[PDB]
């Protein structure tokens, strides 16, 4: 009897929502804290999200001896996407401090990654800047380790990123 | 037997409310903060909502060196509408400061957008003003970036809007 | 078998209460704040509710330079009624300050409205005073806009009312 | 099969308790505040409840320039009764201040009402005193309005009562 | 099929516990506060509960100008009994102050009652003392009224008891 | 069909746990407070529980002019046992202060009881000491009354115990 | 029909988890507090758990006139094991203070026990030391009694352990 | 009838999620606290997790006389993995302080373990360093005992680790 079709639909429907409420609860997020000990003032340009979003303003100014705090997180709902993108600040020397972060949904296939680079001139973050920092500029793993690196322009980085979905990226930018 | 119609209705009813309680939980909202460093006093006229509503008063006065805070949100219930509209303030020079915001329900088809314009004279916001600022005056994306722009009348804007359903729009209006 | 009648009744009963608990949760309410800068003292008369009720006392006195706060809300339970009515204050010049508010249940068919008028003499609010202010005296929409209006008797109004079910009506009464 | 009788009973039983838990949640109550500016001391006699009860002591003394606070509420459980009765205070001039309140269960058939009277001598409240103040002495409606009235004995009343099930009755008793 | 007996038992069992959890929630209790302004010191003897119990110690001493606080409540569980009994204090003049309270379960058949008497000598409370004070010594109703009464021995009472299941009994004992 | 055995088991199982969760919630406990005004120091020996247990240490010392606080409660789980036993303290005169308490599970068949005795020498509490104090030494009822009694050895008791399952036993031991 | 096998499995599965969630909730734990008034400093070696575990560090030092606090508890999950073991501290005289505790799961078959011994030299606790203190060295019962005992080496113990699953063991070690 | 397949699936599905929510609740974690009394400054390199992750930054600096606090935990979700890995700090003498921890999921097959070693030069932790410290360098058990060990380079360790899934590892590093 078609009585069994109605229950099939019922079970089928309870499966569906269990699965959607599950994927809904997977959280991927990133706290970013960058310490400006560069000797110059940074002014915010933008954050290009390749994946996910943010709920806050990107701090506009950041003086010598101050820290910038920003964060983001994957899109709400049962999507299987993470939080991935690039933060671009212009510096008072005319150049751009850029910072990559990647906190993926599917840890089977992907890992956490980060990067820091100083591009020449004012460059807003975008799909190209992300592709460069992610695929072609020796990005660091979110491997629970500290990594130092010279940036040019009389500057060096030193940064840490943990390996979980509740990611934090701490970076210090000092005079090399 | 019509026994299976009664269960079909039952399942059909539980589907319905699951879907309505879902759409009921989608939140779209906007916090707006505008900093008046324009040298003149602004007096509120109104907010035209193309979509959604607000639960608070639109601050009547805003002096030099003060900030205006307003907000809104989509209509209550299981509608698939967002929060979209224009805020109009009259300025003590005889002109209108207008500000667009768009925070749509369906991010598949739409994005966050904002705009700032200075119209000549007292102009209340309405469907026409919205259509202009949205479709025909190079509105900025809610792209997690800062965007500067001269307004005429010895004034410039500089504003930020994030990309999510929990939108904020921060704008500073300064003497160009 | 009459087994299906028992379930029909069951489903039919669960429909009913879902719908009644829903209509039960729809809230319509109004916060009213009127600022007396009229130069005279107001003394309360009454509030005629065309729809809904209040849970508090209508403030008896309101001096020069003070504000009156009152509120109301629709009737409890699964009724489809709103909150609608008129507040009447006598003023020390012998006349009545009257104030309309309308926050309807069914926004398909209706909108928020308000009005402010100065009637000559002591006039308690009632169905007639409401019908006048609502249908025949150019009432303002709850349209998220400020609206000024001279009242006669050396007085002007300037008021705001938002467009939602969680309505507020802010009105300032100053010496014209 | 008598299987359908067992479910009929089941549904029938779930109907019953839904209805009883509903009527159980209807609250009818009254907060009473009377301000003694009569020049004399009041001493409490009693409160005759025609309907409902109270959970507190009726304040025994109330001097010149002090206020009395009392309250009550309908009977607990799924009864369809309200809170209705008369409060009697003896006054130091030898007479009784009496105060009626009525907050009914079924607002289809009834409204809120109140009254204030000064009876000669010591008179405890009771069914007769209630019937007088309710049916035969021009009681005021709980109509969200202020109502003044001379009491004799060099005294006047001025009182307010809202229209809802969460009733309050505020009364001031001053020298006439 | 005996399948319907198993469901009959099931329904029958859910009826039972609904009813037992209901009767379990009926609370009957009594707070007692007696003010000793008798000029003598009272020393506690005991409380005879005709119905119900207490969870606290009966205060042993109570000086001139102090108050005694005690309370009780009906027996835990789905019994249909109330809280009813007599409190006996010996007084420093050699006599006993006795106090009745009755807060019944079934308000259809019974009411709240109280009494105060001064017996000659040391008399512990018991079934006889209760029967006297309840049936044969003009006990006062828990009628939301104050009642004064001379006690002999240069003493008078003046006491109040409300009419609900959440009873309080306030009594003042002063020098007549 | 054995289908009805599976449901019989099911119902039978839901009966069982309802009954076990009920008996699990019955609490029987005792707070004990003994005031040492005996002129000597008491040192704890032990508590023999005939029924139930404790979760705390039996205070080791108790000087002149100090009070001892101990408590216990029935065994965890759906047992139908109470909390019943004897507390033995050695006193600095070479003798034992012993104290009985009984707070039974089944108030149909049993009541609360207590006792105080002074035994000669060091005697730990045990089944015999309990049997003596319970069955053969005129123990006091937990009857919501104070009871005085000479103990010998220049000492008297005066103690109170309420009648409920949430028992407290307050005893004062003073120089006769 | 195999329909009854599916329900048999269902019931069978609900039995299983009810029983596993039950055994999961049985808690067995032990708080240990030992007061060092031995004249020497103790240094921790280890705790051998015959059954269960701990979640904290075993305090390393414990001076003259200080107390050591440690605790443990049975293993998480639906096991039927308790918390049982031996604590070994080295003392500044070259010897070991050892302390047994046993808080079993199944009180049908077992009781609480404790012991205190001073072994010559540094001896870590282990299965042998436990077997000695438990089976062969006259261990004290967790019987809600104080028990004194000379330890040799110019030292005596005096300890208490209650009889419940929420065990505490208080021991004082003083100069004999 | 295929009705029994639909229920089989249903039961089968409820089994599955009960089991997944269970494994989801098993927590394995580690708090690590290391006290630097080595006379030199440590600088963090990294933490290699063989199993699990962390949610925090590995403290970068740790001076003489200060303590480092870090922690981690197994991966979120119904995996049967623990938290296992090695922490590597460079020391101001040019060498690496390394610290192993192992807190496994399946206590049937595995135990808690820890280790401390001083490697020559800067060596980041990794799979090899873990395999050495775990399999080949006499690691200590998480056995609720203190264990001392000379490290070379004028340094010794002394550390404690408990035996449970809520592991802590406390280690002191002092001058040898
Ligand atoms: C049934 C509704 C389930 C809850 C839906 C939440 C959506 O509002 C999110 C919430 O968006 P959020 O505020 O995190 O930021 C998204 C903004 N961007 C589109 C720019 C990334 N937007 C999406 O694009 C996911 C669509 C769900 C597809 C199954
Ligand atoms: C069928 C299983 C294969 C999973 C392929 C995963 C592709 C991901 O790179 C992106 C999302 O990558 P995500 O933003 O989370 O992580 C960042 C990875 N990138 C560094 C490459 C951007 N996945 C999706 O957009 C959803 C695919 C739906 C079918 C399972
Ligand atoms: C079942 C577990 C096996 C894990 C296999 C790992 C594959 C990964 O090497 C890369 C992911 O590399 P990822 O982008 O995290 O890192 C590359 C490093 N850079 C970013 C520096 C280039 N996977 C892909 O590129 C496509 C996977 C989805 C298609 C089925
Ligand atoms: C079904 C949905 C289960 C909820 C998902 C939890 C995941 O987000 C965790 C998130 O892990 P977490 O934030 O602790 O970071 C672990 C990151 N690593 C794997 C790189 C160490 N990662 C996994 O690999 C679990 C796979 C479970 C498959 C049913
Ligand atoms: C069915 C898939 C296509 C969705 C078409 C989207 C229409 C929206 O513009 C408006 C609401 O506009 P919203 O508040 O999202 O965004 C503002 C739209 N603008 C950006 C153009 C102003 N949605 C509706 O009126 C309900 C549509 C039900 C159709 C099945
Ligand atoms: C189902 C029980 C829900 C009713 C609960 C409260 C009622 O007292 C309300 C709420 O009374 P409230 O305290 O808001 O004030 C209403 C008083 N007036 C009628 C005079 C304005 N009054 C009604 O007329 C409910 C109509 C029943 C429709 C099925
Ligand atoms: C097809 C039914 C649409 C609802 C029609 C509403 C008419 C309203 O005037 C009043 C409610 O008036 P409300 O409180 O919304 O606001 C007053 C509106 N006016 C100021 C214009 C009178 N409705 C009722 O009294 C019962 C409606 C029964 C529908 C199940
Ligand atoms: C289908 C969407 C309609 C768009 C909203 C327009 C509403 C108006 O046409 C009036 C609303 O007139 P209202 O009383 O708000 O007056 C508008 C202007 N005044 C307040 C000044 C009179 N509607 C009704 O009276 C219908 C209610 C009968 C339901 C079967
Ligand atoms: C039965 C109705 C339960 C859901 C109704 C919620 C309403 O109170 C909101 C109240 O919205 P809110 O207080 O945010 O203000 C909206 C006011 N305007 C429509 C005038 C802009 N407005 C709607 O238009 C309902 C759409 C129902 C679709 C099934
Ligand atoms: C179908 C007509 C039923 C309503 C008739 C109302 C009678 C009321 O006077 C009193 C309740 O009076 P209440 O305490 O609310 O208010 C006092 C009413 N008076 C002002 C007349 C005294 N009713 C009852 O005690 C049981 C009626 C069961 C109705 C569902
Ligand atoms: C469906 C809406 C129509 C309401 C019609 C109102 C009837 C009421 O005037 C009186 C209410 O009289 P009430 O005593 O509140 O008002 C008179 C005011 N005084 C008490 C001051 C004289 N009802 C009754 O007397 C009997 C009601 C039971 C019928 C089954
Ligand atoms: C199934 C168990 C339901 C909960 C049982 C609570 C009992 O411990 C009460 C709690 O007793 P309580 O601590 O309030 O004081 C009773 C003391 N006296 C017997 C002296 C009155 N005692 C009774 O005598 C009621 C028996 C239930 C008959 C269906
Ligand atoms: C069948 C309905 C008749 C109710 C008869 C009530 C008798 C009560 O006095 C006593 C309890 O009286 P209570 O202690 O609550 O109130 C005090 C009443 N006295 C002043 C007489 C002690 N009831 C019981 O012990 C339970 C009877 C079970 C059959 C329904
Ligand atoms: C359905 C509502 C009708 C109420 C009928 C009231 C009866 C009461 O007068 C007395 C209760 O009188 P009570 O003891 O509260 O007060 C008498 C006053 N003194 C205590 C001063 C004697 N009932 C009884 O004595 C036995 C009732 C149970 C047998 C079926
Ligand atoms: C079914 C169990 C309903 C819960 C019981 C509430 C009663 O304890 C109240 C307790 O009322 P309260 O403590 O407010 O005091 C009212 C006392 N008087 C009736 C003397 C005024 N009294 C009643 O008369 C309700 C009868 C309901 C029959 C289903
Ligand atoms: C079945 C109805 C008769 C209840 C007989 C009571 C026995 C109690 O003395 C003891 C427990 O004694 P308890 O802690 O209540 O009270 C102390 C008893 N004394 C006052 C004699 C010490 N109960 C049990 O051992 C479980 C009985 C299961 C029989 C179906
Ligand atoms: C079903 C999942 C419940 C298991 C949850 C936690 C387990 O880690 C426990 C709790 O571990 P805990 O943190 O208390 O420490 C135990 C460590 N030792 C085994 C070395 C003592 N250890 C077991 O051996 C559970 C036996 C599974 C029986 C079906
Ligand atoms: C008929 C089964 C009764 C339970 C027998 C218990 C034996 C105990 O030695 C240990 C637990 O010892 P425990 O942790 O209670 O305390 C140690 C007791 N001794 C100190 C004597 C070893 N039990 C187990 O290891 C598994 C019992 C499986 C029952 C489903
Ligand atoms: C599966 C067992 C779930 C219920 C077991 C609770 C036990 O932990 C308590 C723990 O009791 P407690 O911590 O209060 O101390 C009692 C210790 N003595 C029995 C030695 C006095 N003691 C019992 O004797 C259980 C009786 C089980 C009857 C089905
Ligand atoms: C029937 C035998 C199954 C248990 C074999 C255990 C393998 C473990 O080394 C690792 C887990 O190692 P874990 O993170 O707990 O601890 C590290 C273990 N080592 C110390 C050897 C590295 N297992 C897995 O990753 C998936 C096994 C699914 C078993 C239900
Ligand atoms: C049912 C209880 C019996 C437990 C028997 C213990 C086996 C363990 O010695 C080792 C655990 O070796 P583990 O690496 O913890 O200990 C050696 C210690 N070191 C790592 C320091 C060398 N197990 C394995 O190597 C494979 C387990 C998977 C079999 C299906």
């Amino acid at each position: 009897v078609a009585g069994a079709v109605i229950d099939g639909a019922g079970l089928g429907f309870d499966v569906l929502k269990t699965v959607l409420e599950a994927l809904g609860n997977v959280k991927r997020k990133i706290a970013v804290g960058i310490d400006n000990e560069s000797g110059k003032t940074w002014t915010a340009m933008n954050t290009y999200f390749r994946s996910g979003t943010s709920d806050i303003v990107l701090p506009h100014k950041v003086a010598h001896g101050k820290a910038l705090l920003y964060n983001g997180q994957k899109n709400r709902g049962p999507v299987a996407t993470g939080v991935v993108g690039v933060i671009a600040y212009s510096m008072s020397d005319g150049n751009t401090l850029a910072v990559l972060f990647s906190v993926p949904y599917d840890y089977n296939w992907y890992s956490n990654w980060w990067n820091v680079r100083v591009y020449k001139g004012q460059k807003r973050a975008d799909q190209r800047m992300y592709e460069e920092l992610y695929y072609h500029r020796s990005p660091f793993r979110g491997d629970n380790g500290w990594h130092s690196r010279g940036l040019g322009y009389g500057l060096k980085s030193r940064g840490f990123m943990n390996s979980s979905g509740h990611a934090i990226l701490e970076i210090h930018v000092t005079k090399a």
